[PDB]
């Protein structure tokens, strides 16, 4: 029972996540995936300034 | 008899937990883990304010 016990928290140390960090990461990510949409929204524009030269 | 009631209670007192300081220490614990979970959940969404920014 203990050598069970032992082994199913060798397959939790090499297969689970350490939670915590994915805590910040997710909202990281959330707002770099937010600033991101916003760069490429910036950038589908600027080629559209040709317009006013006309 | 006695020397093995005296050979127990030295086995004791070179092992045995001081449990009436095992109770406030775990009480102490127990607040401090939630002080520093809450502490975690504080410092996850710092950086997420760059985004008002923007």
């Amino acid at each position: 029972g203990k050598l069970q016990d032992s082994l199913d928290a060798g397959v939790g140390n090499l297969v689970d996540a350490d939670l915590a960090k994915e805590s910040a990461k997710l909202q990281s990510l959330q707002t770099k995936q937010q600033l991101g949409v916003q760069a490429l929204s910036i950038a589908n524009q600027t080629p559209q300034t040709i317009l006013s030269l006309f």
